[PDB]
């Protein structure tokens, strides 16, 4: 894409140790699955294309971008060591939306609906075995 968008977050790095855990399997098969298919998922399914959206200040404000397309690839490609790393990515994605946009805004209402579902699912994250 455009030279004016940053490179997306890392989804592959052989030097980073990786593990499958039951919690990570739940984050893919239950959490990501549930949120990905939601009516309001679409703005979150790929990195923000600030050029196409005409938001030249986006990556001036948001220095820790994250999106569910990146999280999906991280889960599918077993990038994580533990569930906390993945939960942090989700939280970063929501917080970026809340920081950049105004409380009224459609995108915020959408993020808040996804976050409510996320919280319900994470309260049932299974005990690590
Ligand atoms: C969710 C987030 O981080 N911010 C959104 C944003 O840049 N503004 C939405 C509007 C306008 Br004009 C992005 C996901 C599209």
């Amino acid at each position: 894409g455009s030279h004016m968008n940053p490179p997306p977050p890392e989804t592959s790095n052989p030097n980073k140790p990786k593990r499958q855990t039951n919690q990570l399997q739940y984050l893919l098969r239950v959490v990501l699955k549930t949120l990905w298919k939601h009516q309001f998922a679409w703005p979150f399914q790929q990195p923000v294309d600030a050029v196409k959206l005409n938001l030249p200040d986006y990556y001036k404000i948001i220095k820790t971008p994250m999106d569910m397309g990146t999280i999906k690839k991280r889960l599918e490609n077993n990038y994580y060591w533990n569930a906390q790393e993945c939960i942090q990515d989700f939280n970063t994605m929501f917080t970026n939306c809340y920081i950049y946009n105004k409380p009224g805004d459609d995108i915020v209402l959408m993020a808040e609906a996804l976050e409510k579902l996320f919280l319900q699912k994470i309260n049932e994250l299974p005990t690590e075995e």
